[PDB]
DNA sequence: GAGCCATTATAAATTGTCCGTTGAGCTTCTACCAGCAAATACCTATAATGGGAGCTGTCACGGATGCA
């Protein structure tokens, strides 16, 4: 069974969506456009089947459907960036 | 009312493709001395001096053939 992992892009914008509280401001930190955020939520939804946020006026709140899947994203990028540091540091 | 999340299109990116090289290691093909097996030559000095070798066991016409 081929292990269909989540896309390499939807995960990082998902962490900055909660911190920045705004989707437009979530794109300036990742030097991308705001339209790229909505492109990747659907592809990752194929595995989840749960909606990631609940709409609020001029605000972004947390829903339990996507909340379970927040807790298994923020540690992936932490260690891989650490991983980049280790080879780079030992190379020097 | 204006900000911000679903839609639509495209090409830049992006990752898995067709083509080649190569040191090395494994599987053939060849040959050639060793060496033993095999093959081939040569010599033997008491004396020895003419077989048939089993016939063939018989039909029996014709047409020549060669003599006398």
């Amino acid at each position: 069974m081929s292990k269909r992992l989540p896309p390499l892009n939807a995960l990082r914008v998902f962490d900055a969506a909660a911190r920045h509280l705004s989707f437009t401001r979530a794109a300036e930190e990742l030097f991308v456009t705001q339209a790229a955020v909505s492109h990747q939520i659907k592809s990752l939804e194929d595995f989840l089947g749960l909606k990631l946020f609940r709409r609020r006026n001029r605000s972004l709140l947390l829903t339990e459907e996507g909340q379970s899947y927040f807790l298994d994203i923020k540690e992936i990028f932490s260690q891989l960036t650490e991983a980049t540091r280790k080879l780079q540091a030992r190379s020097a």
